[PDB]
């Protein structure tokens, strides 16, 4: 899954504007609730390093909010990697155009959605 069928997924599913906090980083967008303003996804385009991946690359990947007791577990999973940004013990980055299945991230986007209604 890309940047692109990311944001729109959100749009159809959660009827969610992306938002744009940050002026010096165009690319990074949040997803939040109407009602408590919290965020349950953050989209970032990051170089690979950053998250551990080498090769001189950039990478795009989304923050989704998880329960600590899956944080360990998850991690371990390939594609997923300890939050960028946010806090490690509730959060999780995975990343896009890489081997975390649509369907995986579908429920893991429910998840993060859920955790913070």
């Amino acid at each position: 899954m890309n940047r692109q069928q990311f944001i729109d997924y959100a749009q159809k599913k959660y009827d969610t504007k992306p938002d744009h906090p940050w002026e010096k980083f165009p690319d990074y967008a949040v997803f939040r609730h109407s009602d408590n303003d919290k965020w349950y996804a953050l989209l970032m385009d990051i170089p690979a390093e950053k998250i551990g991946i080498n090769g001189d690359k950039r990478v795009d990947v989304i923050d989704l909010k998880v329960q600590p007791e899956l944080v360990g577990s998850l991690r371990k999973k390939p594609g997923i990697y300890p939050a960028y940004h946010m806090n490690k013990e509730h959060w999780i980055t995975v990343l896009l155009n890489g081997p975390l299945g649509a369907k995986e991230i579908h429920s893991l986007i429910e998840d993060s959605f859920q955790l913070t209604r």
